[PDB]
């Protein structure tokens, strides 16, 4: 379940977020991101759409994949598939070999994800030596690299669970829209 937005569904611009907060949970357990999405007033058809998607989400027990457009930095561009990430890596640093196919560089604060695993990281520092990139991450890597991972800097989806199904919804207001819709999502560690 991709959480529908104006990219997937440009016919519903209200599905653009009014506000989003990315929240750090550092438990006893592993770190996980919390996401709080607030919508502007939704019109009947876009509200009806989102409603039905969340319902389908409810009955199938799936995850919800979410894009946060605020993090569409596009500070790094190029052929990520020709990047090499050496095997055996763990901890808070991730080294990769760009093979000269990347342009630009990421900065502290940007998101990062491995192609083969759903966990999303924050980039905390970055240095390079020619085509060698040294990306410092938070939290530590959830897996040891296999050698087949590719870096993801843009179009990162968080794999989440809805926390507030029981307070989701609104009723028609006096200008024929639905106010106060917000979603509270928790990154799911499988």
């Amino acid at each position: 379940m991709r959480l529908p937005d104006p990219y997937t569904n440009p016919e519903y611009p209200g599905l653009g977020f009014e506000s989003v907060n990315l929240v750090d949970n550092d438990p006893i357990s592993a770190q996980y991101w919390g996401i709080n999405i607030s919508y502007p007033e939704l019109f009947p058809d876009e509200y009806a759409f989102l409603d039905s998607r969340l319902l389908e989400y409810k009955r199938t027990g799936d995850y919800l994949d979410v894009l946060l457009p605020q993090y569409e930095a596009f500070r790094v561009r190029g052929d990520t598939k020709s990047v090499t990430i050496p095997a055996g890596q763990k901890g808070s640093q991730i080294i990769l070999n760009t093979n000269g196919t990347l342009t630009g560089q990421p900065k502290a604060g940007d998101l990062f994800k491995l192609s083969t695993h759903p966990k999303v990281y924050k980039i905390t520092n970055f240095s390079s030596s020619g085509n060698v990139w040294n990306i410092s991450l938070y939290p530590d890597l959830f897996i040891t690299t296999t050698g087949s991972e590719k870096p993801v800097f843009n179009g990162i989806l968080f794999r989440t669970k809805l926390m507030n199904g029981d307070s989701f919804g609104s009723t028609l207001n006096n200008n024929g829209t639905y106010s106060g819709i917000s979603l509270s999502l928790r990154e799911s560690l499988e």
